[PDB]
């Protein structure tokens, strides 16, 4: 495909009693289209997947792609722990007009290498729009290896992977296994700028919500072998790098979004907690150095 | 209350359509009534969760109840990692005749620990039945520790604790900060003998789907003191406690109870997968270690 550069893994707002804000959710595909974002995925784990029941998940997608009107592509959500789970997703956004989807590894059950094949191939196979594929062992409790990922760049609708285990050494693994055309991606916004250096077609990103232009800026710039005004950019938002992380994403970049004004509502739904006070002032200090305004 | 002792997690068998297979699964309720197991937990890790929608979740949890016919207690499974879903699947159970809910913590979002203690009081304020607390770090990411889970003990109805860490140091620390009331239970069969010996109530297993009358005696003399009888009894068994996680649990559980006849089939749910052949040696041989007929 041709989904590629700085991708925003975007926050789902929600209202005061915990239902969807659909009012900030167009507000934040504006700001997107506007800040020059290349894709948003809609329902991923920043987007709190976990506390969308079905029906709400694929709402959420489903009006991500109306507010974007054809102006930037929008890639749907679509990962379960459960392959029936997932297929259901799948064939759910079938009709939606979204770009791609993009589905993590099972979580918590622990699936061997052959069942996550062969969970991917029966996800494939009920569609014809792109997959992407998604590691991150840090919450699944697998990791999903290149020697893996490789057995399934075969399937014509399998077109790339998100890997977030900040393991840059894995970009020449993947690109040796898996060719010149698997897409790759970041997921993990510390090591994003040197993951683009070594080869990744784009990131797929926390900081992202709220610092979209310098995030921008350091990817096209990285892609293009600029690396000094790679560099520079990534200077100014590194500290987002780790302050966004003091508490489970998307805890933190939760916050920052309300508090810069981006949402109406800091509300977030259980198990997940607004961010404790304790780190407000390391996250305001944070979102100050990056050059973002309020307050 | 009274729940203590030998609990096993139990498989949920299938037929080789991927239906559930009820004929095994009441022949398996006789087959612990029958060699002394204290208690039956239908729907944990071992049990499949993850794969069993919400209905038929409660189909399991609830033919378990009617084949037990009061003759053993069974322990309903209620673990979420949406807090709202928690919620959904306790009220499904507060009539089916259940003596307690075993609840794994929220897992892949990872929750601070104020958003753990929030989420079970939420779920454990929609029901009257006991609550047993489920920590397994190893598969959701989120280690929920002594002090955290020692806040939740003055909740009237939240009755225990099953750590999975293999972390015998907790046992005396979750007593200091919990009280003797508070039961304990260990979740790590190749460290719950010790467990036992160092104060802990009962031990949820695995390996007791298999040598039901063996962990229980190791069981009961750990309990009773008799650390001579016990030892002698987990010295016949030990080898199961490697050789049953060679793939993730339930895998390879699953496949031995197939090959024991206690269940017609050996199916399993996507993304599960059988046991794969290069581990067949292994576990037939740590199988008849155990002392088990391979039928
Ligand atoms: N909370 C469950 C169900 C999610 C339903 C779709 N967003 C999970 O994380 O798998
Ligand atoms: N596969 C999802 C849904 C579970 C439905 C209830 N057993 C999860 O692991 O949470
Ligand atoms: N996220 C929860 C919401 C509660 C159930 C809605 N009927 C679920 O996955 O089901
Ligand atoms: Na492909
Ligand atoms: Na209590």
């Amino acid at each position: 495909h041709m989904i590629n550069g700085s991708i925003v893994a975007l926050i789902t707002p929600l209202n005061s009693d915990g239902t969807v804000d659909y009012t900030s959710l167009e507000k934040l595909v504006e700001y997107h289209i506007t800040e020059g974002t290349d894709a948003i995925v809609a329902v991923g784990t920043t987007g709190e997947s976990a506390t969308l029941p079905i029906s709400e998940h694929i709402a959420v997608v489903g009006q991500t792609v109306k507010f974007a009107s054809g102006r930037i592509p929008v890639i749907g959500g679509n990962g379960a722990n459960a392959t029936a789970e997932a297929i259901e997703l799948t064939k759910a956004q079938n009709k939606l007009g979204v770009a791609a989807m993009l589905g993590v590894t099972p979580y918590y059950n622990k699936p061997s290498p052959k069942g996550l094949i062969a969970h991917y191939t029966a996800v494939a196979a009920s569609t014809d729009i792109p997959q992407i594929l998604y590691n991150v062992p840090g919450r699944t409790a697998v990791d999903m290896l290149p020697e893996t990922i490789a057995q399934l760049v075969e399937v014509p609708n399998i077109i790339g992977v998100k890997d977030a285990t900040g393991d840059v050494a894995r970009v020449k693994q993947l690109r040796d296994l898996c060719g010149n055309d698997f897409l790759l991606y970041s997921g993990d916004d510390a090591t994003a700028r040197e993951f683009l250096t070594l080869g990744g077609d784009g990131v797929i990103s926390v900081a992202n919500n709220i610092v979209p232009k310098l995030f921008k800026l350091m990817c096209d710039a990285a892609l293009a072998g600029d690396t000094q005004a790679a560099m520079a950019a990534e200077d100014q938002i590194k500290g987002l790098f780790s302050a966004l992380f003091c508490e489970a994403n998307p805890i933190p970049v939760k916050w920052a979004a309300h508090k810069m004004g981006l949402i109406s509502q800091g509300d977030i739904r259980l198990p997940l907690t607004e961010l404790s006070t304790e780190f407000h002032g390391l996250l305001l200090d944070a979102m100050k150095n990056a050059r973002i305004e309020v307050k």
